[PDB]
This record gives structure tokens, C-alpha cells and sequence, in this order.
């Protein structure tokens, strides 16, 4: 027997679903990838359920101060979020004290602006906990409403939890090579070299991204081949990949994102008014992204601003990975323009057709160069021969207005000629989390 309890409002949107709303009662059968075979009991309409829906019941998952899976980033991103205020908080899973906790706080003082603090709430041997030995509790009910009483030594006074959305519902189970009818293509969002892209809603409930490949640009074995790895590369900072439709001409499902790239953003009238630590920490999420990608043992091949997308939370999503190995060089494509464009490009990809992590690390480099630049052309003023050229003696491009020289210097790294001496995505993930808060207390020690 194992028991579950909901947390958020859904209904049917596929046959054998359920309904509830604000919690209701739930009984796990067992599990599967993302839906669970749910014995309800008191609607009495059983089938399966959104398992990122429900909390188990004796856990701390049911409380709306409570945020699992998250890291120390992600918790002092979603504070930092427009539509939280000073002393907006979370508890979250510990990321250096497996089994403890991390109390998260937003903060502000006018020397240093908007900032979260971190607190290491320690587990006490026979039970409860505290931040500061003087002040123990039971649970971690009786600390939240310890500090939403008055600050007693922490940054502020805890206010109200950390602001969030419903999750989004997982993707229709087994669905995964899916009928080309199911989809209805209702917007084209931009023509492109080898195929476009669509907002579309599949089976008339759910609004997706589609990418529609030209006729001859992949064949059906080989793309399958390569989308059922991608398929498995899951991080909050890559695209997520629905369905496809394995028959020529090729569909590729996705999430839609609704800013469309980084590079449109940065060209938009919103998108060009963030500000450089803003700028920053965009450079970090696809950091974080590419070190995801390079712990899998993955390669990009066409990292590029064009190539991330951007959600309507302001959240980077590493797009096409993988996707320049499968599509085909032939009559068809090759009227189309060249391959790759030779700015990203590392110099040994070029030349000898070695594509690696440290090809994409390249790349990144020029991308930071985008980033910051707000999309101009990598080597404004310079053909593809000239940067070629350039690049054997030495040139680099220069840092631009409105650049920390420490961005810089990450750039400098990325772009040494010889790729082992390119540093790691672990490593740029390292600096660029860290950019402002180095030589800072991890955590805050409270008397
Ligand atoms: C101002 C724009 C009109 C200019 C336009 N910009 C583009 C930028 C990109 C936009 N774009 C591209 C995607 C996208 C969809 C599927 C996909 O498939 C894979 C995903 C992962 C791994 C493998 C394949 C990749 C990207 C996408 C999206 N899911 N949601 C929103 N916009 C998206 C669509 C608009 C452009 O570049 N043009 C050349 C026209």
C-alpha cells in the first residue's frame, strides 16, 4: 500500500483521466514515466493522473513554502522573479548536506540591491530542527511561523512563500511517434534554411512548437536514431522534445516557447532593455545547459543565440542540439546555403571536421560575444575569409562597450586555438553562477 495526496487543479484532457481540484485524494497503483496509475476512491473515476500533481503525505511536498528538486540557482532565480517581495522565502532540499535543508530569503539593502540569502536549517539527531541552536522546532511548520513573526538574527522577516505556477502537464502518454493529423499548424513563427517552424495545437488541447523539415533533408532511420537520444537529454535549461512524426517531410514536436530565440529577444524592444547581470545570468542557464550536455557526453555542433529559445518566464532553453549530425547533405539541402556559419565555428571543425564538446565550447564563447553585444554579427566588419585568417594569428575579437572584463577573459578562454586548453562547460557553469557572489559566504552565519 502507498498513498498520495493532489496538489494543483487538473482535469480530463485525454479518456481514462481524473478530476480534481485543490487536493483531493489519490491512490498510487504504481508508477510509470510521468503518470501514475491513481485509485481515487472518492470521485471514483480511476485511470491516471500527472504524477508532478500530487505529494506523497507524510512529506513536506503538500506545503506551498516547500520547493522540491531545485537547486541553490534555481531557488535565487524564481525569488528573484518580478511578483515577489522582501522576505518572499523557500525551503528547499540541502545541495552540500545530503538529507538537510536550505532556508532561501529574498533580501534587498541599497549597497548591494536585490539579493537572496541562504540559511543551512541543520536536522537535530533525534528529531526536529533549527538554523540557530538557541531556537529548535519540531517541524519545519513551527520554524516557517517562527520567522514570519520577526527576523531573530535572519537577513528579514519571512513574509510569504515563493511565488510559482502550476507545472506544466506531462505529455500524453505513449505518444511519442505520433500521426502527422494530429497536429494542426496554426501560426508559422520563421522560415529557415532546412525547415520552419509553427506554433501548432496537437490533438485540439495542447499548443506546441513544430519544426517542419524541408523535403530531403533527413531520411526517416537516421533522424530516429538520433531523436530517441535527444529525447532523453531532460533539463530545465534544453527544449523539451514531445513527439515526432517519422515520415517525410519530418515534424519535430516541442514546448513553444513563447520569446522565440535569444537572438530575436535581444532584438526585441524588450529583450534589448535587460540589463548586463540580467545578460549574466542568461549566459549561465545555457552555461548550465551545455555542462548538462557534456556530462551526457553529448555535442551540440551549432551553438549559437539563434539557437536557444526564450520562455515567457524569461528562461533560456538550449534548442537543435544534436541536430546538424542528421540532416543530410545532398541536391536538396545544398541549395539551401552553407552547413554551418564559419563565425561560430571552431577552427578544427572548419578545417578538419572535428566536432566536439570543445567545438560547442568554442561557440559558446561567440555566443557570450552575442549575448552582450545584444546580437550584433560576431566580427562586425569582417568577411568569412578574413575572420579565418585573423583567427591563425592571433585576433580575437576585442571586449566591447558594457562588458566585465571577467565575461571577457571567460571568451578569451573559450576561443584558445588548441581545444584541450578550452576550459569545460563544468567550469564556465562554476564562473558565470558565481559572477557577483564570488568571495561571498555561501551561506549566512547567524549568531
Ligand atoms: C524574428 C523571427 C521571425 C526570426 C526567426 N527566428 C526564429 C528563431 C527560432 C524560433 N523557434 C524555434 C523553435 C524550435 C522548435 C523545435 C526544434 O526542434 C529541436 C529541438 C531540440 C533538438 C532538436 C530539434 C528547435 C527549435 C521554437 C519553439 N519551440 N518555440 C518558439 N520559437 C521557436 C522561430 C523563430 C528566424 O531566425 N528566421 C530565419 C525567420
Amino acid at each position: 500500500r502507498i498513498i498520495v495526496v493532489a496538489l494543483y487543479d487538473y482535469e480530463a484532457i485525454h479518456h481514462e483521466d481524473l478530476s480534481f481540484q485543490k487536493g483531493d485524494q489519490m491512490v498510487v497503483l504504481e508508477e510509470s514515466g510521468e503518470w501514475w496509475k491513481a485509485r481515487s476512491l472518492a470521485t471514483r473515476k480511476e485511470g491516471y493522473i500527472p504524477s508532478n500533481y500530487v505529494a506523497r503525505v507524510d512529506s513536506l511536498e503538500t506545503e506551498e513554502w516547500f520547493f522540491k528538486g531545485i537547486s541553490r540557482k534555481d531557488a535565487e532565480r524564481q525569488l528573484l522573479a518580478p511578483g515577489n517581495m522582501l522576505g518572499s522565502f523557500m525551503i528547499r532540499d540541502s545541495e552540500t548536506t545530503k538529507g538537510s535543508y536550505s532556508l532561501s530569503v529574498r533580501d534587498y539593502d541599497p549597497r548591494q540591491g536585490d539579493t537572496v540569502k541562504h540559511y543551512k536549517i541543520r536536522t537535530l539527531d533525534n528529531g526536529g530542527f533549527y538554523i540557530s541552536p538557541r531556537s529548535t522546532f519540531s517541524t519545519l511548520q513551527e520554524l516557517v511561523d517562527h520567522y514570519k513573526k520577526g527576523n531573530d538574527g535572519l537577513c528579514q522577516k519571512l513574509s510569504v512563500p515563493c511565488m510559482s505556477s502550476k507545472p506544466q502537464k506531462p505529455w500524453e502518454k505513449d505518444a511519442w511517434e505520433i500521426p502527422r493529423e494530429s497536429l494542426k499548424l496554426e501560426k508559422k513563427l520563421g522560415a529557415g534554411q532546412f525547415g520552419e517552424v509553427w506554433m501548432a495545437t496537437y490533438n485540439k488541447h495542447t499548443k506546441v512548437a513544430v519544426k517542419t523539415m524541408k523535403p530531403g533533408s533527413m531520411s526517416v532511420e537516421a533522424f530516429l536514431a538520433e531523436a530517441n537520444v535527444m529525447k532523453t537529454l531532460q533539463h530545465d535549461k534544453l527544449v523539451k522534445l514531445h513527439a515526432v512524426v517519422t515520415k517525410e517531410p519530418i515534424y519535430i514536436i516541442t514546448e513553444f516557447m513563447a520569446k522565440g530565440s535569444l537572438l530575436d529577444f535581444l532584438k526585441s524592444d524588450e529583450g534589448s532593455k535587460q540589463p548586463l547581470p540580467k545578460l549574466i545570468d542568461f549566459s549561465a542557464q545555457i552555461a548550465e545547459g551545455m555542462a548538462f550536455i557534456e556530462q551526457r557526453n553529448y555535442i551540440h555542433r551549432d551553438l549559437r543565440a539563434a539557437n536557444i529559445l526564450v520562455s515567457a518566464s524569461l528562461v533560456c532553453k538550449i534548442a537543435d542540439f544534436g541536430l546538424a549530425r542528421v540532416i543530410e547533405d545532398n541536391e536538396y539541402t545544398a541549395r539551401e546555403g552553407a552547413k554551418f556559419p564559419i563565425k561560430w565555428t571552431a577552427p578544427e571543425a572548419i578545417n578538419f571536421g572535428s566536432f566536439t564538446i570543445k567545438s560547442d565550447v568554442w561557440s559558446f564563447g561567440i555566443l557570450l560575444m552575442e549575448i552582450v553585444t545584444y546580437g550584433r554579427i560576431p566580427y562586425p566588419g569582417m568577411s568569412n575569409p578574413e575572420v579565418i585568417r585573423a583567427l591563425e594569428r592571433g585576433y580575437r575579437m576585442p571586449r566591447p562597450e558594457n562588458c566585465p572584463e571577467e565575461l571577457y577573459n571567460i571568451m578569451m578562454r573559450c576561443w584558445k586555438n588548441r581545444p584541450e586548453e578550452r576550459p569545460t562547460f563544468e567550469y564556465i557553469q562554476s564562473v558565470l553562477d558565481d559572477f557577483y557572489t564570488a568571495t561571498e559566504s555561501q551561506y549566512e552565519e547567524i549568531p
